[PDB]
């Protein structure tokens, strides 16, 4: 799900933009549950396309969603961003660089 | 999730038009539970455009949707009208007057 | 949710291609609660027109469901075939004649 790098990595990133707590495996094994739970496949953590699938899966749910719902969400809103080589400091900036990145293909669109 | 004005109201609704059963403190404790249990939060049932969210979310599942699933949309829509202070005396009422705001 | 006809065909069909075990009573009864867990009208799985309606409410959800979502849609696609009086061996030869009758 996360090689060497991309833990060592992802253990270094914030969960709230200036808080001390940072993202742990647990929070990998905890989203992969949740999957199992709203009957989604959770191999799709492994890859920025499967992660890229989920979150469009999870995004009409986010409005109205619960704290587990959003929190899902923005953990795999993280991982993504590592999948990628994107560096990020928080949670906040994944959730920057996708809204950025998602006006990017906008963008390509015209 | 209701004032006291709004709970008042609620408590003289009527389930079926026109029936003997009323909605009751009950049926909001349910239908917050049952949100959670869709990981929708509960907390939009505080105010009318939270409820129309929620009735928006629902909406898609309702022709296929299970007795539960119809009954907490039901539920909600009778609360959106309390909170948008529209007198209904029935369920069927919350559900007309809240198509006819949607046609608009 | 079967007629006896039915059900004789039923018990006859393949979870697997050239597989050993078959469907039995207790697949629709699963199928059934889980169409309740997910907030669906189990009573959809009475006629060819239900399930038609609950494959295509679950068809979105194939990319990324689960192999438990998998299955419950596989399940629906057998019933609607034996509903349609559609004759299969297996799981495959279901999905395959609604994916070469919805192209037709």
């Amino acid at each position: 799900v996360l090689s060497g790098g991309e833990l060592d990595k992802w253990e270094k990133i914030r969960l709230r933009p200036g808080g001390k707590k940072q993202y742990k495996l647990k929070h990998i094994v905890w989203a992969s549950r949740e999957l199992e739970r709203f009957a989604v496949n959770p191999g799709l953590l492994e890859t920025s396309e499967g992660c890229r699938q989920i979150l469009g899966r999870l995004q009409p749910s986010l409005q109205t969603g619960s704290e587990e719902l959003r929190s899902l969400y923005n953990t795999i809103a993280v991982l993504y961003c590592v999948h990628q080589r994107i560096d990020v400091k928080d949670t906040k900036e994944a959730l920057d660089k996708i809204e950025e990145e998602q006006n990017k293909s906008k963008k390509k669109a015209q």
